[PDB]
């Protein structure tokens, strides 16, 4: 089990894109910061070890978790049924929908997902994530132009380079302050988890006792009004 591997080694090994605020990211000094961070941190607490951050790109961050380059995803990571398949996910620990982000300037001309639907309209997304298959299916006449990281996106949309893009709803916030304009999506919220390798259920019902723990005992409630006021 991973669960031995860690303590053995006395240290957690956290995969995570720390470009992706506020969940991870580096603040002013380079240091790792977030939601997802002080989790983490206090996930290692719980297990009597040091933690250790794996800087990863998104799009190969279940790869990298398969063949052990760390133990654990924390990283914004919204449970589907495609990933069950691949991984196993923690109890929700959040919960995200998908926003739609736009030029102040350009808010008149776009209502909904649909007004995005058309063949003139580029979107950009970050690579591999669900805002990409929300946008591939929901907007197929559109141009999608994907991204290894967000703030490539944001920058498409700010450079004019794209019309809009689409993110978890946290993150559209965040962005939006930055003087951008957001744009609400009512169809779909999902549930975030922590993603282990299958084959580790020591892990996965310690993590689960982890994070029950912390819901219970009031320090969850501290940590998301932290960074979600
Ligand atoms: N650190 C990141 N880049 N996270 C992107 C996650 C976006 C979306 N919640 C997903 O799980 O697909």
């Amino acid at each position: 089990s991973t669960l031995d591997e860690i303590m053995k080694r006395g240290t957690l090994r956290v995969g995570t894109d720390a470009d992706y605020k506020p969940f991870s990211f580096k603040d002013k000094n380079g240091q790792y910061t977030g939601f997802d961070i002080d989790l983490a941190k206090a996930l290692a607490k719980e297990l009597g070890v040091k933690v250790e951050f794996v800087p990863t790109t998104w799009d190969g961050i279940i790869p990298a978790l398969q063949t052990g380059k760390f133990d654990i995803v924390m990283s914004g990571m919204t449970i589907t049924p495609e990933r069950k398949k691949k991984v196993d996910f923690s109890d929700p620990y959040m919960t995200a929908g998908q926003t739609i982000l736009v030029k102040k300037d350009n808010a008149d001309k776009i209502k909904s997902f649909e007004d995005l639907n058309k063949p003139d309209v580029k979107v950009a997304v970050q690579l591999g994530t669900t805002s990409e298959q929300a946008a591939k299916e929901f907007l197929p006449k559109a141009k999608i132009r994907t991204f290894e990281n967000n703030a490539e996106a944001f920058q498409e949309v700010v450079s004019g380079r794209a019309d809009a893009m689409v993110t978890d709803s946290p993150v559209a916030a965040y962005y939006a302050k930055l003087a951008v304009v957001v744009v609400d999506e009512p169809f779909t919220h999902e549930p975030l988890g922590f993603a282990i390798r299958k084959g580790d259920p020591e892990l996965l019902n310690w993590v689960n006792n982890w994070l029950k723990q912390m819901k219970k005992d009031g320090t969850y409630d501290k940590l998301y009004e932290k960074w979600f006021k």
